[PDB]
């Protein structure tokens, strides 16, 4: 029995280790491809226009709250210019 | 029993060790592409991207009640 | 009979021997593979951004209240930001 | 009896003993591992931490009433 | 009869003696293993932290109730701050 | 018959007597690993630290 | 009998020994991977990056 079950071990880690490196091989790639700094570019710059698109209304708002259950202010912030 | 108890000891050890090795290697390779600092750059943005966020409102005054 | 007693305690206090040198073990070296001033960085930084999100705003509040059932202030300060 | 009683309150203390000094060098190595003052340092942030929070209300003036 | 009613009342004296010792024995060892001034700070230092919190604030409030069933100061002072 | 409880008396107190110095023992050896002087101030911290700690500290 | 058992208690401890250490070697390695540093600023992210980020780390 026990040496089947070793000589399966070997192809499971085979497996493991040839999928990982075909994944890591595409993922360099993929890395490559796009320069990676614009990667930093295309995670912040769509939540970034949210603050430019406010930044550029400059207001001066006044806050009147319950206390227990008070507004959250980034539900505000995002609802004056489209949460959904 | 215990030699075979011994041996299945060992095979799940053997199991445990090359597939926490794998993991290892990708993670590692993965993050090299990338470069640590670009993760740390990506990581900063979400608390300061907030703070902008909310100084944007402009709160000059507030007021709190029942 | 209390002989077989006393040899399942030197057991049993073996087994609670090893496995705390086990559990230390693995503890010392976690703990030496994070750097240790990472660890009181990691518990305070989550709810220091918490504090750096309403130090930003600056407010200039004031409070109405009940006098028997008034309202909770750290149910105030989080619930402007989200305590879900 | 009086011979097993007392066997039995030595069984007793001498694991009462042994459990007890497994569970000292246990908290000992782990908090020598993570140091006093790091320990220090993270509980005097709990207080520290609430007190800049409702600081940072900036509540002027306020009003009580039934 | 009267003679063993004697034989126990000393028996009772004889438990009640040593177990008090024993007890002034651990509570002596107990307040020489810790500090008896770290004694005074851990009684103190809890309620402390709820006069310092309030304390950071600065208030300055105004009050106003009825006169026959007037509002509980005490519990206005914690209810800021979370009484349970 | 009186012997017999004026021995268990002997038992009873033994058994107080050397269950009180290992809870000593543990405790000044305790106390002497966490020095006094970070017990005030730990105490300052609040439920939600203290019971994290003492899990994270066995 | 109780050689059946202080021999288990040898293979539950060996168990333990040799599964402590695959573990603190992998997490030495991934905090070597990334450093101690890179782990401050990742832990203030909050969720919705944290998850995105062990979802683009493999």
């Amino acid at each position: 029995e026990l040496v089947y079950a070793r000589a399966q071990l070997e192809l499971e880690v085979s497996k493991a280790q040839q999928l990982a490196e075909v994944e890591v091989k595409k993922f360099k790639q993929m890395t490559e491809a796009i320069g990676p700094s614009t990667i930093r570019d295309l995670a912040v710059a769509g939540p970034e226009m949210q603050v430019k698109l406010l930044q550029s209304l400059g207001l001066k708002s006044t806050l009147i709250t319950d206390g227990s259950t008070p507004i959250n202010l980034f539900n505000t912030a995002f609802g004056l210019l489209g949460g959904p």
